C-alpha cells in the first residue's frame, strides 16, 4: 500500500548474487547484507560495524566481487 515499506535488513550485495556462502555481514549504516569476500574483507578478521563500498570513501573492487560470486554460481553446475 502507498504508505511505506517495513524491511530494514535487505540483501543488496554488489555481486548481484544472494546468500549461498554463509559468510555474510550486515552494513550497519544502510542495513544491506553483503558477502565478506566480496568487500575484500578477510574472514579471519571480521569487523563489528561493517560498511559497504557506497558507505566507504574508499572504492572497493566491486567488479572483482562480481567475478568471484558469478564464477561461483557458474562452477555450481555438476555433470559432464
Ligand atoms: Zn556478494
Ligand atoms: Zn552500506
Amino acid at each position: 500500500s502507498e504508505d511505506g515499506s517495513y524491511g530494514t535488513d535487505v540483501t543488496r550485495c554488489i555481486c548481484g548474487f544472494t546468500h549461498d556462502d554463509g559468510y555474510m555481514i550486515c552494513c550497519d549504516k544502510c542495513s544491506v547484507w553483503q558477502h565478506i569476500d566480496c568487500m575484500g574483507i578477510d574472514r579471519q578478521h571480521i569487523p563489528d560495524t561493517y560498511l559497504c563500498e557506497r558507505c566507504q570513501p574508499r572504492n572497493l573492487d566491486k567488479e572483482r566481487a562480481v567475478l568471484l560470486q558469478r564464477r561461483k554460481r557458474e562452477n555450481m553446475s555438476d555433470g559432464d
